[PDB]
RNA sequence: UUUUUU
RNA sequence: UUUUUU
RNA sequence: UUUUUU
RNA sequence: UUUUUU
RNA sequence: UUUUUU
RNA sequence: UUUUU
RNA sequence: UUUUUU
């Protein structure tokens, strides 16, 4: 029953949240991954504080900066 | 008693997940993976005793894991 | 005398688990795995001598240990 | 979609380099390899979305990447 | 002398194992492995150049430490 | 123009070499490897723009390394 | 005059290995490995530009060493 | 329609082993894993199109098989 | 140019493949993996210029493959 | 039902090994591991259909194994 | 030089590849990997000094192959 | 009881080692490694039941293996 | 001294390659792998006494190798 | 004495290499290593018995061994 | 890409 | 589970 | 593709 | 290319 | 080289 | 041992 | 699937 790999696989083209290790994360359309974990997000936006500070139409995040990723 | 074997039967049960970043999650263990990765439905971020937020479910990377308990 | 002769040779015995972050947990080993990780039964969090929390039973991720002691 | 078909086509493009440290480069990519290693050439150091430095060509390990976006 | 010849050969020898932290156990070395996890039996944790705990014996993580000198 | 091409036109050349503390050193690049671990010959540490220190020869473990840039 | 051509060629030399932590060892390189850890006979630590520390035989981990510089 | 997709959709299904050494099994495909090994149930061996012995299971190791075809 | 590049680009394609134990199968490629194992459809048996076996789909384990050839 | 789920559950039962090399064993089968070597208590050689030979334990290595039968 | 060294100089060159079984081929080498298979365009397969067939191209895998010698 | 168990048991026993090839040999196990080479003290060579050679201690391949069996 | 001590050693020297289908080669040993794969300039394929062929340059697959012996 | 232990020992003396071909070489152990490829000064390949060749220095690929004992 | 499908 | 024992 | 160049 | 020197 | 000594 | 263990 | 693209 149900693993890492099996809900983000699922969860693709649908749209999640990234929460980083650092402190902030993103929010987006899960357009792919890889073994790794590293993600790709389409009409991602940088959230900090709960406040979009930036905004992307495309962008690829190493999986190692992640601490989560939650289908929304 | 193995990690392994402690995970793989907290399956469907609730457990404790202590980050290493400080707070922890508590949910329900639905899945997870030999990185320790976990996923957790009803799951509620904790701070300090404090349920800060909450996610149907949630896929934690293992390397940001501190301890894992079973409730 | 090696490593995972000492761990292994302390199963069902009582453990002193140190980690990098701070504090440490005490507790009866019941398992472990080769990259260190290790579960303990009746296990009790250790902060600057005091007990802050117990767990029934509780997998800690060999990658945050600095040292396990059997007592 | 996938990490690397994304980066794969953003060659001899724009891209933002997002640093894990704090800061971010932008060039354009002329090279990459499966670790995440980027080339960029005519790239700048950009701090508080100010330019601090530029280069003509820098080889960045994926070590200290948190990002890439393409343009 | 490559760094195994001399730990292998301070087997039942005092070593002092300087950890990246801040502190250093002393005391003699029963046993290790490839990860350069040892085991010290009569150690002693030195928190600027002072005892601050005692321990019959101990398995130190490999990860943890900076350096191991011979006595 | 992957990583390691323009690491190896670079043989002999003098190139910045950008650690992740926050100083670089400056030299000729005479050697490097797989983990990106470089030797730089009359090199020179610096800090603030300032030269702080210098060395014939020097390995720097590629661990410590943020981006190296061709001057 | 790759990294392990200038450290083989450095053993029975004296070096200096700059740690990531700020401080730095003298002594005479006897040993090292593919991990980089290296061995240092006659050997003393280095902090602010002074001796704090003599050993008459020293096996660093590696994974703190920065640099390692000949002479 | 890489190999193991067409073993994987005979699952459950009538296929053809054709051994290396002359002779085949011909039976319901009812299991194999990535070494080409696989579980036939209700098989039959055949020689020069003879029927010279059944087994209600049997495990072939993939090292001995040629070619597997669904019927 | 590369062996793989030629069976990747004879997908759809009809391919003659050359065993070592003596024969030769011929069909369209419909797929295959990097151990070269193939799939074949619409595939003939052939020994000594004569169809002597028919495959409307046959899985070949590279390891008992010679050579493959286009068209 | 995958070839390591058929062997496992075969486990001190009767069991009948074919070896590539014509011959076969039937025992009951007592242990295995990944390669496919197997363990056979009460043992029989069998050639022809004749028992040719007996043996308390014994060992077959996995790499002369054509397939394995239960019962 | 090397065997890599002198099948990659023989790139779009002839050459004679030397086949265990007994037979060779003869052809321009357009191809080649670390398996040491070999593509060949205008192949022809000879056998007792004389030529049995032609091939446009073909692929012949590495473990076949006894030498390969540049024309 | 897995191969390696019962041949773990065997150590200074009397075992029997049947050679894929065509003969065998008999002797104490005195040793082994993963790779089921095993080392034979007082060993006969034996073949169709007469001993053909005799070895003070004889060091086997074990790819050479086809069983072995503890007297 | 060790196996690729004595080829390494023969580097430009003549040497004779003992194959395992029967015959051998003699050439000046001009280069060589881990694999085992040798290189001859000038070689002579001999058989039962008689030189049967002559290649300027032949590349080996190791593979085939019984014995290599420096002349 | 686990086979390696027993070659190792053997270094610097005779030996009988016993191949899978049949025939046999007999010298001197000066090197070997991990493949078990051993090299044999002033050897004698014996054919059924009989001296039919000698060789000042031969490598032998450990690939073609069945055993090896120690004069 | 996780579904045994490398 | 480290005890050669995968 | 081997040339340290993954 | 073996020489710890990837 | 195998000896815990990469 | 195979059962994500 | 090989095309750096896991
Ligand atoms: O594209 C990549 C490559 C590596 N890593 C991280 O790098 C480390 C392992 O290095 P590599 O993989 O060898 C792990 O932290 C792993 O998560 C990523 O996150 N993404
Ligand atoms: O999905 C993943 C991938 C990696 N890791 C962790 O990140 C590091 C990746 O290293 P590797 O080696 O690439 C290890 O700590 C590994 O356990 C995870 O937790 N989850
Ligand atoms: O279950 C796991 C997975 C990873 N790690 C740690 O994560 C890092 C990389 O993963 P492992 O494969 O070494 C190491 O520090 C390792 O000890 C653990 O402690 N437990
Ligand atoms: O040139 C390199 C070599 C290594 N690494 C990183 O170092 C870690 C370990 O990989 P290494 O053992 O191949 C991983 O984070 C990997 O991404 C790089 O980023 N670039
Ligand atoms: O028992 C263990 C297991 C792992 N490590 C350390 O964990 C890292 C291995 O993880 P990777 O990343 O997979 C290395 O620093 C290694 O020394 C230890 O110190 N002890
Ligand atoms: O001489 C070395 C050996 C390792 N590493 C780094 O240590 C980690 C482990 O790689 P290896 O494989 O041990 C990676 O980050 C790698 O880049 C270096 O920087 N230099
Ligand atoms: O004796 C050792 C063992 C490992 N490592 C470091 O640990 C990491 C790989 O862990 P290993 O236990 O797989 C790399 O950073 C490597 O440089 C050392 O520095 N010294
Ligand atoms: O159950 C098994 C185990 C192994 N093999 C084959 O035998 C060899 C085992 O090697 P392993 O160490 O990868 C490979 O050829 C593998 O395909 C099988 O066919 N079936
Ligand atoms: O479908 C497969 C599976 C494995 N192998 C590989 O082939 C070798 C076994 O060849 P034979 O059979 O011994 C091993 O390397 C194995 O991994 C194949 O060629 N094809
Ligand atoms: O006890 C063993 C050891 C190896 N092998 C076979 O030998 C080859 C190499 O495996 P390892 O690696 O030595 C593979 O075919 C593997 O299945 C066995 O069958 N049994
Ligand atoms: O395209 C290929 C794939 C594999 N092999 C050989 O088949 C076996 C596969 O083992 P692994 O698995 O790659 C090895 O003998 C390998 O050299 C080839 O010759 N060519
Ligand atoms: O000391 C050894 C080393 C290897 N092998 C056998 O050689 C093969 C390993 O192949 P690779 O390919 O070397 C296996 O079948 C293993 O069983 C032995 O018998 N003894
Ligand atoms: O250039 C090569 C490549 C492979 N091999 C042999 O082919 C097999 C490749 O197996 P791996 O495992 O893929 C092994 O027998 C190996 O010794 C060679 O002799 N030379
Ligand atoms: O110099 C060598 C190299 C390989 N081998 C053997 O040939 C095979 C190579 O397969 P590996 O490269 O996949 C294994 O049996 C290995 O033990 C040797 O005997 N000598
Ligand atoms: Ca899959
Ligand atoms: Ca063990
Ligand atoms: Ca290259
Ligand atoms: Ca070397
Ligand atoms: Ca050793
Ligand atoms: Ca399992
Ligand atoms: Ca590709």
């Amino acid at each position: 029953a149900e693993r890492p790999l099996d809900v983000i696989h699922r969860s693709l083209d649908k749209d999640v949240l990234v929460i980083l290790k650092k402190g902030f994360e993103f929010r987006g359309r899960l357009i792919g991954y890889d073994i790794h974990l590293n993600v790709v997000l389409a009409d991602a936006e940088m959230i900090q504080d709960g406040e979009v500070v930036k905004r992307y139409g495309k962008i690829v995040i190493r999986g190692d900066n992640v601490l989560a990723i939650s289908p929304t």
